[PDB]
């Protein structure tokens, strides 16, 4: 029989790992000649394994590359203009790949060029409230100075906005031990943890859903116009570049100026974390001196496309997507995720030779340029938004499949909540202590839910990875899932080789996962959502669950208004709409149920399948949030301090942020309640879709 | 048998003739009781005549009304400031009608409050190439000058945005006989002329689409948030004030400066018809005076929204519209249409009872506050938008069924256009003459094509009726079509006695239509339409149509860039994509034809409808067109000339409108070059919606 069991027993271990390090013996950076080998390799092996069509869909996007004859680098100079210390031109190379060619050196992708020399100000993690603290109680300016932060708690992006804001020249970001040093595990390669010489890269733009930064709103392809340079979409404006803890620790030891506020501020090098500005007495005539000149490009990125027609609705795409560029050699991120979603491309294309096809059709993506903005999801979407929209039924993501070793995560929307249950009952739990159990009772166990006993805790999407565009910009459903960590405050931080060098296939293979099990019960979850959403006769979604989280976000943002009581009473601030709107949404979705239990007739069915389809698209605003027309969804946007984080009533969150430091609160407080009306009426607008149709 | 030729069959002139007496007795201003119980009436009706569910959808939205004890008028004042001539406080109102309360005096609606004086200047019709002549060619000030207009050619809006941006600080509109009053016809109640004393009614609005100038984006419900009046969308700044040519006459007789540049300045009146600025020489001390009270106040309005649901597929829906508010008592606008919409209702009612059902949900609308701004469909199709843009098949509309007693008017979207001709052969034409011919050959006859020999003429849709939100903003096919005279040149001016108190009953029944003959052939068309879009099979909608015009449209864009050869070589201005792209879409909509003809499957039947449905909003931009948010159809908006004409390519065409005069010549041909590639996106992504689905 051509089932899910069918389907879930031909995946193999042995075959993700053969994959893995086929994909991670050489770097694989978007728009490199490497990664074009790569995609020409895997059209060819989605074509051998049976796919209908594999095609490459290529843009001309904006990259940023450093310069290999003038290279990037931080110094501390003297009065009288000597670079009295340097950082590093690169990462000591891990062993046996010290002869690999073309290893980017560490960078901030689509910082400026400049060579900004200044006092240091240590503002911790640079987020929003250490600005906060920073500026409002302590009193430290950070207008011309060099900021100096720790990665970690939010993206990097959100960190060089924050600084900019505040006045700074430029940025240097930094990997604290305390973050990326796990207690007790010995650094590469003799452990997984980060070398004193590592260093994280990645992009630092504020895009906000754009996709290549010079062509907002339509596909980078070959007669496209082009914004300049001074138009383009969310490049910093100010030189950024990341160093290693020994580097730092260099930086941070001469730190005068006020003491940390308190133990949040500390890092684990032993240095004060003074804030500065400055250095103490002795030093203090030396100043800290960046020296960048890297060069944004316009460069072609190439997408692999594969296509498996549907026996019955080939007009309707569930698509599985992930992406094959990387830092470097992408042990982790991403081929991880490549490498589970090749085999799940040749599980069903075993299948497909044995005559089976499913449902409906399944579209395989191997997406470019993910790292420097979710450029070739994002493009490609921009290509095809009219089919997406119209026939687009789910998104399944795949990026790194491991970031631990411990449990299951998983981000959704709620539409996917009851099929990600009842899949993960049909599974194995891969974990020691739990054999013969079901992934689902291990999940639970090891990752309750905060509101329900016997449940696990799946979260809400946020962004930072090529779901983004389909889900927040188009409104289709949208899931990920991997294996991960139990490192709860580290959680939006990355593992400690995150981006480095050194997340190689012998980090994996020796530390992470050397049997390929939890790659192998990630590809079975992937696999397995996939395979229900593209087979299931009625779409396995169920809208009651959409409708119990809304309460909840009501309840959430009423919650924070109700901080404001006088202000509510002054403005006439009323949430009454948003919960009859929850209210009503509640009641025409258990009727909706009903009926959706309760109908041979394949019209009936499609019309109850377009209804399920097109429910996450109600949710979508054709106008956009305020000042974000990229993101459109109502009830989910990424969090405006943290692309990573979503955030839900995202309109009204933010109309409700600092609004006690608003000088106009009359203004402020009337964009209060503008989002309070355009939220109800969308609930209640999506409510009605589930209506009876006539 | 339950066929077209039954439904047609049914419809009878004399139940028009009743309903038209029955809707023109009183006054049915948008926003009084008077309409208020009129919508009662009809959902009453149309329940009994046998809709499935009849319901009022209100909503409450900015109204402008005169002041009741305050009254509008426009003098002539002397150095003393004695006011020496006044213009009429009201239209003398008809033969027994000298005694119906409620008429509302001849106003502009939403014309702010003000008591401007000043010297006069006159500037023909108050296009855009009239103050083009006076400002570039005459170098005659508007500054601070009141403007009179003559009404006619373009949309009273327009003339009123053209003057502010001239600077004048009141504009004055009149009818002149050389527009609306024909040659040896008599003037109202002997023959169908404007007396000197009639006076045309009508917004003077800029909405771009926006609906309610309060709430844009989102319906006026009971909790919407609305903009302060200063932030209102569209509202002049200027007062307005519209005035019959017996007053006219009298503003104009004293006018000095220059003589008009030629004969195209001057209409009927025996006047000069000089620009001026003021009066000649002895009459050089007197000012004219405007006194302008109107108030704008939110109010409710009602729609009424009938449904007879589809045996098949109810989940589509099939909209035949028309609004049901006039000026005063709507002899021709928009009774005339909405007696025939109620034949319509009655005629599909009566083969409901015989227990047939078509295909689709057809869905009736009788809209309040047309003449407002499109305000109560806007206000509709925002609140429904989720359901009409994955629902909605096509929208007909019905306004006016006669204009003329002369031949066919239509206009519609390509999709359309096989279709008019099909149905429009099988109909009996109503004209003398053509006894036993059809109506397709009158028409043809009358009408000719400009480009086909044998064919008939159609246009663009522009806008100024309530089929705009569904076209240019959601992407639904949409059409309308009525009865008109032989008058080429007054084809946007609208008859002699539009929006007066003129228009009545005994208008229609003495002058236009006395046995209801063409208001029955209209119905035959509109009814047709619908019946067709709600029953056939297959969608009566031919892609390859659209592809005929796409090369038609590309070739006149071309043709006005290629007016400035230089700029394009200079600038480098290709339209090979835009040409790729009509190539592309010809051949793919040529293909998909084939298999339309080619395929017992009821889902690739739906999946090809569900093309054909979804091939109009795949020219729908999420982003809009610039400046106007509102206008999303890269194909069509209405000309930002004149609302009334349908322009094509309109982002390529106001890109190069006036170029030459712009003072940046290499930012304007860049955004040129950027409305090139938006529209030749557009079509490529259009056509690839008729591909094979996968
Ligand atoms: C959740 O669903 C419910 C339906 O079950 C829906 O209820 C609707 O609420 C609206 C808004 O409150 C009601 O609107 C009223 O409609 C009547 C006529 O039906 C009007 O006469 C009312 O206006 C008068 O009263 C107002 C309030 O004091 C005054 O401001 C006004 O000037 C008038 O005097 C009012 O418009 C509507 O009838 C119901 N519909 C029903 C019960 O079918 C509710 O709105 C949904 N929630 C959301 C957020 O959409
Ligand atoms: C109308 O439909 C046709 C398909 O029938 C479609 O043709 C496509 O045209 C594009 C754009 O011209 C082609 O793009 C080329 O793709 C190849 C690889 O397939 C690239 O190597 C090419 O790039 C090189 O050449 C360029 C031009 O000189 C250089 O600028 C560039 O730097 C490279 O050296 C180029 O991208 C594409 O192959 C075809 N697809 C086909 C034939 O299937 C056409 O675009 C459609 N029209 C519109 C408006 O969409
Ligand atoms: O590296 C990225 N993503 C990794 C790391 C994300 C670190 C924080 N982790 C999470 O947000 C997270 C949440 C839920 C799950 I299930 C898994 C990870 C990932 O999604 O695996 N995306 C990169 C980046 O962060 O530099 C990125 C970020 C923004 C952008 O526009 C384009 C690319
Ligand atoms: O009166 C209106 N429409 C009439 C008169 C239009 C006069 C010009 N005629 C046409 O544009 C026309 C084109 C094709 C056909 I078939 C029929 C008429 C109508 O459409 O019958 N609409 C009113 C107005 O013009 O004051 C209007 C205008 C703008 C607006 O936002 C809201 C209402
Ligand atoms: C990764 O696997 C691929 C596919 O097996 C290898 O590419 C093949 O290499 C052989 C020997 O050079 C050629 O004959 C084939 O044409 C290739 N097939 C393709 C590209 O589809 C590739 O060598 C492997 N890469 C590494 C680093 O081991
Ligand atoms: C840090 O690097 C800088 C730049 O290479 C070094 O300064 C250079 O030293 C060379 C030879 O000694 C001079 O000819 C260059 O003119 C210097 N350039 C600049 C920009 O100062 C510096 O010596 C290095 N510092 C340390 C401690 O290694
Ligand atoms: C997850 O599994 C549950 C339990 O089987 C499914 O809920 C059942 O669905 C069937 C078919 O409609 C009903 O007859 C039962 O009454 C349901 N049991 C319940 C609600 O406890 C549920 O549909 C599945 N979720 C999916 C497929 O998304
Ligand atoms: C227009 O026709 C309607 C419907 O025939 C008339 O309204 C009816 O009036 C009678 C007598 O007053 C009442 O008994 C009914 O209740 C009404 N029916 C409705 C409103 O559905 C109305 O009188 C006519 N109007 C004019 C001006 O002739
Ligand atoms: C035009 O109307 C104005 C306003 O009603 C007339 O002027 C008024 O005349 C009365 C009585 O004669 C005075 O008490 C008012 O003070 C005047 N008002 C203003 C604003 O001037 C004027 O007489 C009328 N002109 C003509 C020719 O009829
Ligand atoms: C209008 O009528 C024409 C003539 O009947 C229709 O075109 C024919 O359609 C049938 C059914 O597909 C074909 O087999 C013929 O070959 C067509 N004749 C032609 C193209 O000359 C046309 O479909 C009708 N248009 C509609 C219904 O929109
Ligand atoms: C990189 O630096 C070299 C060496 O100084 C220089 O000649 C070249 O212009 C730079 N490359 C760029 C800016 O792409
Ligand atoms: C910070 O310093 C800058 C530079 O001198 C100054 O212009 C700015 O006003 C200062 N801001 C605050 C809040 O002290
Ligand atoms: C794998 O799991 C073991 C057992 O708990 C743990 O000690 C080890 O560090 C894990 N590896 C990683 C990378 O988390
Ligand atoms: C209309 O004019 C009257 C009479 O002067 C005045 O009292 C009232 O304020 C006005 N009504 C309005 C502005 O609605
Ligand atoms: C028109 O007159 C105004 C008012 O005095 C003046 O400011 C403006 O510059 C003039 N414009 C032209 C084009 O002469
Ligand atoms: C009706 O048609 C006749 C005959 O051509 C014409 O003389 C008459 O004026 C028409 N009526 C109108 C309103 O056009
Ligand atoms: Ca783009
Ligand atoms: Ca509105
Ligand atoms: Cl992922
Ligand atoms: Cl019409
Ligand atoms: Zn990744
Ligand atoms: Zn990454
Ligand atoms: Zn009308
Ligand atoms: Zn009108």
């Amino acid at each position: 029989k051509h089932n899910m069991k069918a389907f879930l027993d031909e995946l193999k271990a042995e075959n993700i790992k053969k994959f893995l390090y086929n994909f991670t013996q050489i770097p694989h950076l978007a728009g490199t000649e490497q990664n074009f080998q790569l995609a020409k390799q895997i059209q060819s092996q989605w074509k051998e394994f049976g796919l209908d069509s594999v095609e490459l869909a290529h843009y001309d996007v904006l990259l940023s590359y450093p310069n290999k004859t003038h290279p990037n680098y931080i110094s501390i100079i003297n009065e009288d203009g000597n670079e009295i210390f340097n950082t590093s031109l690169f990462e000591p190379p891990p062993p046996g790949y010290e002869n690999v060619s073309d290893i980017v050196p560490p960078f901030s992708a689509f910082s400026p060029q400049g060579m900004p020399e200044g006092d240091l100000v240590y503002v911790n993690y640079a987020r929003t409230e250490d600005f906060f603290k920073l500026e409002r109680d302590m009193k430290i300016n950070c207008s011309g100075k060099i900021v100096i932060a720790r990665y970690g708690k939010v993206f990097r992006g959100n960190k060089v906005k924050n600084a900019q804001l505040a006045g700074a020249k430029g940025v240097i970001l930094y990997s604290d031990p305390a973050d990326y040093f796990a207690p007790g595990v010995k650094s590469y390669p003799d452990g997984w943890n980060l070398p004193g010489g590592g260093v994280q890269r990645g992009n630092i733009l504020n895009l906000n859903g754009a996709g290549d930064p010079l062509t907002p709103g339509y596909p980078a392809n070959e007669y496209a116009y082009r914004r300049g340079i001074a138009e383009a979409v969310g490049l910093p404006s100010i030189p950024v570049h990341p160093i290693g803890y020994y580097d730092a620790q260099k930086l941070l030891e001469k730190m005068g100026g006020s003491a940390p506020p308190d133990s949040s501020w500390r890092g684990s090098l032993k240095v004060p974390y003074n804030v500065g500005p400055g250095f103490t007495g002795n030093f203090s005539t030396q100043k800290v001196k960046m020296h960048i000149h890297s060069t944004n490009e316009v460069t072609r990125i190439y997408n692999v496309i594969g296509t498996l027609r549907g026996a019955v609705e080939p007009d309707r795409y569930v698509i599985l997507g992930g992406h094959r560029d990387s830092w470097v050699f992408g042990g982790i991120d991403p081929q991880s995720g490549a490498a589970v979603v090749h085999e799940i491309v040749r599980s069903f294309g075993t299948l497909k030779k044995e005559g089976w096809r499913p449902r409906r059709t399944i579209l395989f993506a191997s997406w470019d340029a993910e790292e420097f903005g979710l450029l070739g999801s994002t493009e490609w979407a921009e290509e095809n938004s009219r089919l997406l929209q119209e026939r687009g039924v789910a998104y399944i993501n795949a990026d790194s499949s491991i970031e631990g070793n411990y449990t299951l995560r998983v981000d959704c929307t709620p539409l996917m909540y009851s099929l990600v249950h009842n899949l993960t009952k049909e599974l194995k739990s891969p974990d020691e202590g739990f054999e013969g159990k079901s992934l689902y009772e291990s999940w639970t166990k090891k990752s309750p839910s905060p509101e329900f006993s016997g449940m696990p805790r799946i979260s809400k999407l946020g962004s930072g990875n090529d779901f983004e565009v389909f889900f927040q910009r188009l409104g289709i459903a949208s899931g990920r899932a991997r294996y991960t960590k139990n490192w709860e405050t580290n959680k939006f931080s990355g593992y400690p080789l995150y981006h480095s060098v050194y997340e190689t296939y012998e980090l994996v293979e020796k530390f992470y996962d050397p049997m390929f099990k939890y790659h192998l019960t990630v590809a079975q979850v992937r696999g397995g959502m996939v395979f229900e959403l593209a087979n299931s006769i009625v779409l396995p979604f169920d809208c009651r669950d959409y409708a119990v989280v809304l309460r909840k976000y009501a309840d959430k943002i009423y919650s924070i208004s109700m901080k404001h009581p006088q202000e509510m009473k002054t403005y006439s601030v009323s949430f009454d709409s948003l919960f009859s709107a929850v209210k009503n949404f509640t009641e025409i979705a258990s009727k909706f149920s009903e009926r959706l239990q309760d109908f041979s007739n394949p019209i009936v069915l499609r019309m109850m399948n377009d209804q399920l389809m097109f429910l996450e698209r109600a949710f979508i605003d054709p106008l956009g949030l305020p000042d974000r027309p990229f993101y459109r969804h109502v009830i989910y946007a990424p969090s405006s301090h943290n692309k990573y984080a979503g955030e839900s009533f995202p309109g009204i969150y933010d109309a409700l942020f600092d609004i006690e430091s608003k000088v106009d609160p009359s203004k402020a407080w009337g964009e209060v309640k503008r989002q309070i009306y355009v939220a109800a009426f969308t609930v209640q607008a999506a409510a009605e879709t589930l209506s009876e149709v006539a």
